[PDB]
DNA sequence: AAAGATGAGACAATGGCGATTAC
RNA sequence: AACUUGAAAAAGUGGCACCGAGUCGGUGCU
DNA sequence: GTAATGCCATTGTCTCATCTTT
């Protein structure tokens, strides 16, 4: 019936879940085909699918290539002829008129006379086959073409990308620096003396020298062993960001873009500022201006150069090899090497002013056709193929039949290949890899539901948990804020009372260095020793907004000194401490916006423009990547129409943030343990469906915020009620406080301590439906989470590109045995190396027999490639690693109760909750205590039938018998490592506290010769099932 | 005096090859 | 992934509920 | 006589030391 798809797709996993109406994830059977006795299975419609990162036939598909940006552009050339084409049968002067395409270009937009179609053809051509990106969507218009609205939007990026240490930019005025004409790194080095907190090396003044034109080095801003070099103009930068990208993860995707946008505005503000005309083509008629300095000032060169230094012209105009102007002309050489040659000749020579300043604006001498025209968008060649169509309108008829069709050429990005779509995104091959197996993981969960469409499909971009080694990237800059801030401020805390980076992971010490060890609301200073009697408060209760970072944190000795109020602290408290404020804010320890936060009283309190702006927070996703990926799936899922020309949209496509899961895990106990097995990908798709379909359910009127599409703009301001009850859930009146997760929760704490109650059954109030039962939902949830068989496929591939293995291969056929040579039967695995792959298949017979194979069974062949899954007795699986050896192909399913257990112990100091809770939490491990031993003998129940690794079981044992005395929150942490021996995939070697277990490797294939090979669907729902013995 | 860049050295993870041992 | 058809791009092939839940099982319907 | 059970090789990361630049 109705269903919804959650999906959270990652660099190395993608995870994939179907729920029902009551949040249930349906059990399906399934056929199993092949040559065995088992013709059905039993599956759970979820799981999560794994795979490498590596040289694959799919990755170079997905690369950028030459030929298809060739063939694409030879296609739209094929439509434009063909509309051509019956005019065309019907129809030294040109070439000294026009040097260039950009003057023909000019004169069509400029010239009311009639001219030849030929060269109306030449023009549209040169705008089609380099028509610039498409990054900004819609007409030209200030919000999205003027420097300062896209300076703000890039710092806002940045801010949001990190939150803390970031840069704020009120003052600064973008446009009088960004658009005056000066050099690149001039600018560079103004805009950055505006910002005092930012230098030029750092990852913003790197991001304004690319949004310039410079060729900034971005090592020294992520650590990076290589160099990655970019620039904007080069026509290798989408593969080098994408490069780049895939070093320093997808996360900072959005800020080079955000740096791309601010560069087309800069550009769009440069040929704006000449008007010669009040409208006219302005790339054309800058082209133009740039060939008529070029023509004066090679002509002026020419004659002083001929009349006052006769010599060296020909090392200038005939050499070529040592980058002269033949080389800029006739060798390969590039512009900046042309002008590093040419400088110090024009500092030497006289009469030379003039020359000079258009050299040092990179604008002398410049050709038509050169590296910057990349960064030219399509609104631009659209806006002038208008104009040209606009012109010539009325003396031929045939461009008024075919304005929307030369048009649509000129603008299309008809459905092509999926391929296609996936390599202009900007991103790391990983993730465009996930991206792909998403859409095919789609495809077939369609295909599975008897082709019926869902209702919604939930994506979430799984976001990478920190790997420890970032882990003392963070003490690093939170040290650096408090010693900034302390220095800035002048009270030596740091001497009398010493701390490291080490201990400044904990929350509320850091907090109590961050607040100049003082109390937030009350004149008295902090015991230092007593942190645990004092209680961390909220600046915007949790009731309006969930925001449990540093932003908007404060540590007091009681949150009672707030006052009454279930806003923002009081006006009695905020008027007496706002000078300690300010002082807390010039130094740079708090953010502008915690003291908005904690001024807000001053300002009438919380507003509704706040909530709004909480409401947009929580709920809209930045990501680029994310929007591009729900235009994907929307696309291919959404493709009905009516009889306007309007989408009709079957399929909702949600884009949740990471967050939001997160803290629904947090908040009701539906932990996560990464390092258990590899379901909680499935799962959190699944959490990811539910809060989706609990969303759209809840709130239809905000889908513009995470729906994808062209919905009615729905003001967020006026849907908020004046009262708490009186008129919040009696009328049209969606919520009043301003947190969207509020109706999940039985409870809701102020910050006063009054408790908030809410209906039992939640309910949309327009059309009469239960969206959320507080009692059969949760434990639905928990029965989800609790299942044991999640559907974990780790996707076999061919390697391409000691010589590597492309694939292994079953081969059944006899070889020669002894001095006598007796042909005896025999089935191994060969290993096909790369170099060898395409011999092998022309004729395989022939290789295996060059091999020394005879007699062989042409079609028992079976083709291996890594990962390939074979299953032993009792449930026990293997995936082939290689010719000689295997990896562990089981998944440990630990039931839910002991893998919150695992969370609670090893969580014991951080737990970011209130205190009543945290005690229940405490006493909760403290009675539970005995799962320790109990998860251990799930840990050896599982190892003695599916691991069969009896010395380093033995060892492990042995060693959580020594260490029973140690304390709780250790054992599990050491727990949390002991599971290595137990996940799917290739043994490693782990730890349990110092004793080091080394990994069991399956150095032998044989016993697989005999197993059942099971080959995989891409959801591992489909299987195919071979018994080998045969 | 502090920060950035380049090269080399211990880590980490997985697979392959050779020698010792066991059936 | 496998299988079928194709030189290839590529097309096709796997029933639904309920009671449970140790990697999925059982029962009813079809 | 054949097959099963420590060190080396390859691809990526990270940290430390020295030299150069702001």
């Amino acid at each position: 019936k109705k269903y919804s798809i959650g999906l959270d797709i990652g660099t190395n996993s993608v995870g994939w879940a179907v729920i029902t109406d009551e949040y249930k994830v349906p059990s399906k059977k399934f056929k199993v085909l092949g040559n065995t006795d088992r013709h059905s299975i039993k599956k759970n419609l979820i799981g999560a699918l794994l795979f490498d990162s590596g040289e694959t036939a799919e990755a170079t598909r997905l690369k950028r290539t030459a030929r298809r940006r060739y063939t694409r552009r030879k296609n739209r050339i094929c439509y434009l002829q063909e509309i051509f084409s019956n005019e065309m049968a019907k129809v030294v002067a040109y070439h000294e008129k026009y040097p260039t395409i950009y003057h023909l270009r000019k004169k069509l937009v400029d010239s009311t006379d009639k001219a030849d179609l030929r060269l109306i053809y030449l023009a549209l051509a040169h705008m089609i086959k380099f028509r610039g990106h498409f990054l900004i969507e819609g007409d030209l218009n200030p919000d999205n073409s003027d420097v300062d609205k896209l300076f703000i939007q890039l710092v806002q990026t940045y801010n949001q990308l990190f939150e803390e240490n970031p840069i704020n930019a009120s003052g600064v005025d973008a446009k009088a620096i960004l658009s005056a004409r000066l050099s690149k790194s001039r600018r560079l080095e103004n805009l950055i003396a505006q910002l005092p907190g930012e230098k030029k090396n750092g990852l913003f003044g790197n991001l304004i020298a690319l949004s310039l034109g410079l060729t900034p080095n971005f090592k020294s801003n992520f650590d990076l062993a290589e160099d990655a070099k970019l620039q904007l103009s080069k026509d290798t930068y989408d593969d080098d960001l994408d490069n780049l990208l895939a070093q320093i993860g997808d996360q900072y995707a959005d800020l080079f873009l955000a740096a791309k946008n601010l560069s087309d505005a800069i550009l769009l503000s440069d040929i704006l500022r000449v008007n010669t005309e009040i409208t006219k083509a302005p790339l054309s008629a800058s082209m133009i201006k740039r060939y008529d300095e070029h023509h004066q000032d090679l002509t002026l060169l020419k004659a002083l150069v001929r009349q006052q230094l006769p010599e060296k012209y020909k090392e200038i105009f005939f050499d070529q090899s040592k980058n002269g102007y033949a080389g800029y002309i006739d060798g390969g050489a590039s512009q900046e090497e042309f002008y590093k040659f040419i400088k110090p000749i024009l500092e030497k020579m006289d009469g030379t002013e003039e020359l000079l300043v258009k050299l040092n604006r990179e604008d002398l001498l410049r050709k038509q056709r050169t590296f910057d025209n990349g960064s030219i968008p399509h609104q631009i060649h659209l806006g002038e193929l208008h104009a040209i169509l606009r012109r010539q309108e009325d003396f031929y008829p045939f461009l008024k039949d075919n304005r929307e069709k030369i048009e649509k050429i000129l603008t299309f990005r008809q459905g092509d290949s999926l391929h296609e779509h996936i390599a202009n995104l900007a991103g790391s091959p990983a993730i465009k890899k996930g991206i792909l197996q998403t859409v095919k993981v789609v495809d077939e969960l369609v295909k599975v539901m008897g082709r019926h469409k869902p209702e919604n499909i939930v994506i979430e971009m799984a976001r990478e948990n920190q790997t420890t080694q970032k882990g003392q990237k963070n003490s690093r800059e939170r040290m650096k804020r408090i010693e900034e801030g302390i220095k800035e401020l002048g009270s030596q805390i740091l001497k009398e009372h010493p701390v490291e980076n080490t201990q400044l992971q904990n929350e509320k010490l850091y907090l109590y260095y961050l607040q100049n060890g003082r109390d937030m609301y009350v004149d008295q200073e902090l015991d230092i020793n007593r942190l645990s009697d004092y209680d961390v408060d909220h600046i915007v209760p949790q009731s309006f907004l969930k925001d449990d970072s540093i932003d908007n944190k404060v540590l007091t000795r009681s949150d009672k000194n707030r006052g009454k109020s279930d806003n923002v602290p009081s006006e009695e408290v905020v008027k007496k401490m706002k000078n300690y404020w300010r002082q807390l804010l010039n130094a740079k320890l708090i953010t502008q916006r915690k003291f908005d936060n904690l001024t807000k009283a001053e300002r009438g309190g919380l507003s509704e423009l706040d909530k709004a702006g909480f409401i947009k927070r929580q709920l809209v996703e930045t990501r680029q990547i994310t929007k591009h990926v729900a235009q994907i799936l929307d696309s291919r899922m959404n493709t009905k129409y009516d009889e306007n020309d309007k989408l009709i949209r079957e399929v909702k496509v949600i884009t949740l943030k990471s967050k939001l899961v997160s803290d629904f895990r947090k908040d009701f106990q539906f932990y996560k343990v990464r390092e258990i097995n590899n379901y909680h990908h499935a799962h959190d798709a699944y959490l990811n469906a539910v809060v989706g379909t609990a969303l759209i359910k809840k709130y239809p009127k905000l889908e513009s915020e995470f729906v994808y599409g062209d919905y009615k703009v729905y003001d967020v301001r006026k849907m908020i009620a004046k009262s708490e009850q009186e008129i919040g859930k009696a009328t049209a009146k969606y919520f009043f406080y301003s947190n969207i997760m509020n109706f999940f929760k039985t409870e809701i704490t102020l910050a006063n301590g009054e408790i908030r109650k809410r209906p039992l059954i939640e309910t949309n109030g327009e059309t009469g439906e239960i969206v959320w039962d507080k009692g059969r939902d949760f434990a639905t949830v928990r029965k989800v989470l609790s299942m044991p068989q999640v559907n974990i496929v780790k996707k076999t591939e061919v390697q391409t590109g000691s010589p590597t293995v492309a694939y292994s291969v079953l081969v059944v056929a006899k070889v020669e045995k002894g001095k006598s040579k007796k042909l005896k039967s025999v089935k191994e695995l060969l290993g096909i190396t790369i170099m060898e792959r395409s011999s092998f298949e022309k004729n395989p017979i022939d290789f295996l027999e060059a091999k020394g194979y005879k007699e062989v069974k042409k079609d028992l062949i079976i083709k291996l490639p890594k990962y390939s899954l074979f299953e032993l007795e009792n449930g026990r699986k293997r995936m082939l690693a290689s010719a000689g050896e295997l990896q562990k192909g089981n998944e440990l399913a630990l039931p839910s109760k002991y893998v919150n257990f695992l969370y609670l112990a090893s969580h014991y100091e951080k737990l970011k909750g209130s205190p009543e809770d945290n005690e229940q939490k405490q006493l909760f491990v403290e009675q539970h205590k005995h799962y320790l031993d109990e998860i251990i003998e799930q840990i050896s129940e599982f190892s003695k039938r599916v691991i069969l690794a009896d010395a380093n079981l033995d060892k492990v044992l042995s060693a959580y018998n020594k260490h029973r005395d140690k304390p709780i929150r250790e054992q599990a942490e050491n727990i949390i490592h002991l599971f290595t021996l137990t996940n799917l995939g290739a043994p490693a070697a782990f730890k349990y506290f110092d004793t080091t277990i080394d990994r069991k490797r399956y150095c032998s294939t044989k016993e697989v010769l005999d197993a059942t090979l099971i080959h995989q669907s891409i959801t591992g729902l489909y299987e195919t099932r071979i018994d080998l013995s045969q």
